[PDB]
RNA sequence: GGUUCUCCCCGAAAGCUAUUUAGGUAGCGCCUCGUGAAUUCAUCUCCGGGGGUAGAGCACUGUUUCGGCAAGGGGGUCAUC
């Protein structure tokens, strides 16, 4: 249970940090977001068929 | 901007790379928890290594002063077939 005071180890944050996307309502990037750059599963090319 | 009860244990970072990126984020570095593993790791002593920094030096690359020797160059006087 975060941000129960001061004890609790969690408080006035809930464990999310200071101001970034994490602490934001709703905030954080999409799966495989890698900060601007396209992601790994798109440098590398596709290969193969299903059967 | 704000985030509400208590105690105990451990305990950061403000770095690297990249980004329409630079008050954002991702991976790594650093933290915590869990599970494994070796006289694994750290320190010292001894041994075996590659350095080319500080310093020094002026053979080399350059730079710099004085003296000696001295072509050569410039100026003047004659001659300038
Ligand atoms: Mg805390
Ligand atoms: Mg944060
Ligand atoms: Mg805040
Ligand atoms: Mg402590
Ligand atoms: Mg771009
Ligand atoms: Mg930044
Ligand atoms: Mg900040
Ligand atoms: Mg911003
Ligand atoms: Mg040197
Ligand atoms: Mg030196």
């Amino acid at each position: 249970r975060l941000g129960r005071g001061i004890g609790s180890g969690l408080g006035k944050t809930g464990g999310r940090g200071h101001k970034g996307q994490k602490s934001r309502s709703g905030g954080g990037v999409r799966r495989g977001f890698e900060g601007g750059q396209m992601p790994l599963y798109r440098r590398l090319p596709k290969f193969g068929f299903t059967s």
